[PDB]
């Protein structure tokens, strides 16, 4: 199947630093559940083009894709009334991710309702950001979130092994020219300071 | 898209550590390649299957699988007039393995020859031992090689990743509190020095 890939190289930007999120699974609360996901915020810096990725932690090849647009952006201007730009959209999404870590929110995943004579469409759910209130709990934002096909899935968790390999390779070559220095040092300390301990020996016929 | 996945637990042995082989593409070298890639050789304790996994170092999605059960080598064994039992098979095969490393052999990966009206087949690949030589190169073994469909891919990329944030994670954690311990340690001369250099002055004062 088709979906969009952040292959933008330079050009991708981390709006918001990965990071681990307790995220709702569907509506009815009893057919519910809450899991460790991991979520990704980047976008375009020379295009409006906003993804954000979110993993099942256990299993990172569980993931679920919202990729948000231009035309996306109109769409979602107009059927939710948001009075803001694109950037100030990006701004109001990382405020509320934040918010979500702090509690502040709840990051819901909700399924689509969907039957036979609704015709058919690429989202099967909604990404949700939901306020917990003792009236009525509140949504300040439905994104329409995507079930990522195996290509997509693949190219991400492919990259991520790739990055992995590159920061092992930093960290074991970042201990490698620090490797001297625990050949050296100790080197020169237990087996060059027995010429302190035969010193005072020394010390000893000219003290009177 | 279905491939055999060598997810057996604690069943599943490496009979050869992990390695990278430079390994011939096909037959013509006027229309060859020859590609850094690296293999994987495992087999099921319990049970006789083998698996060789060959990856292309710049893109491990490029999967290329070798699956030999029972009655497949029962197959290879009549085919090639092999005269060895599945274990001494494993044996010349992880043999063989370690020869392409030394480069007493060359690993191929052949495409098979075929048309529209020879009989469909899964494997499209042969994975072959070849004895360069001076009269006629020779080849040793020709095992029917497949590449991998995305779901096993997904399978092997995600595993790992999996174990190399494992490796990072004890690896920075087991770098970090030496990373402070030569902090702490190296003071061992400014501790020690004291010590001994007004000592060197003590000894320098009493035989003046």
């Amino acid at each position: 199947s088709y979906s969009a890939k952040m292959d933008y190289g330079k050009s991708v930007v981390n709006i918001l630093p990965s990071v681990e999120m307790l995220v709702n699974f569907n509506g009815d609360m009893t057919r519910s559940s809450k899991r460790s996901c991991l979520l990704y915020a980047e976008r375009v810096d020379f295009k409006e083009l906003l993804q954000l990725r979110l993993t099942e932690k256990s299993d990172q090849r569980r993931m679920y894709i919202t990729t948000v647009d231009s035309a996306s952006f109109q769409d979602l201007k107009q059927d939710q009334s948001l009075n803001v730009s694109f950037s100030g959209f990006i701004d109001n999404v990382v405020r509320m991710l934040k918010d979500c870590q702090s509690g502040k929110l709840e990051l819901h995943l909700t399924t689509r309702d969907q039957n036979l004579s609704s015709g058919r469409e690429v989202h099967d759910y909604y990404l949700q950001f939901v306020e917990i209130r003792s009236d009525k709990n509140l949504v300040h934002l439905s994104l329409p979130c995507r079930s990522a096909p195996l290509n997509t899935v693949l190219f991400y968790i492919n990259s991520m092994l790739e990055a992995s390999h590159k920061k092992q390779y930093i960290l074991e070559q970042s201990m490698q020219q620090m490797q001297a220095e625990i050949n050296a040092q100790r080197a020169h300390a237990e087996r060059l300071t027995t010429e302190n301990t035969n010193l005072r020996e020394a010390l000893a016929e000219n003290t009177r």
